[PDB]
């Protein structure tokens, strides 16, 4: 299975970014109680970076519009010497327009990822899923996860069931 559930969830990173609007964006309270899928990494990526959202984009499409609803898919981005809010809000809007971008000081960042066992250096582990009912990191995804794996798991990850 591309999923590696775990015994031990990870706390969700208590990140205070800004989003795509140039807005503060509390990514604990923005999500509370919400399924929520996170990736590092930089628009200007010609392969994760877009595969992965695209990924995740076309297994998200396959769900009604409702559910999509209540899905949060958070990209953080580990470049933001380019990615700003706008820019980056331009480039994911190609992909979904209801994927969130945030962006701020890579120390931050570099911080956070690391609480999910995640190495980021400037320019493993790829995707958390984050339970609704716990708000903890309970599936973790790796480069080889497929848009396959996404379109099968996310109903289960929506509702914070083991996939």
């Amino acid at each position: 299975q591309a999923a590696t559930v775990l015994d031990k969830p990870f706390e969700k990173p208590d990140l205070v970014l800004t989003d795509t609007q140039g807005k503060k964006y509390d990514l604990r309270e923005q999500t509370a109680g919400k399924p929520t899928l996170i990736y590092f990494g930089y628009t200007h990526c010609p392969d994760v970076a877009p595969l992965t959202m695209n990924n995740i984009a076309v297994a998200k499409k396959q769900l009604s519009q409702a559910e999509q609803d209540k899905l949060r898919v958070v990209f953080v981005s580990t470049d933001p010497e380019r990615d700003t809010p706008a820019a980056l809000g331009k480039w994911l809007k190609g992909i979904d327009p209801q994927i969130v971008g945030l962006t701020g000081e890579f120390d931050t960042i570099q911080a956070g990822a690391r609480t999910l066992g995640i190495s980021i250096d400037p320019p493993g582990t790829q995707v958390v899923a984050f339970s609704p009912k716990s708000d903890a990191g309970y599936v973790l995804y790796g480069e080889d996860a497929t848009v396959d794996d996404y379109t099968k798991d996310l109903p289960k990850l929506i509702k914070g069931e083991n996939p």
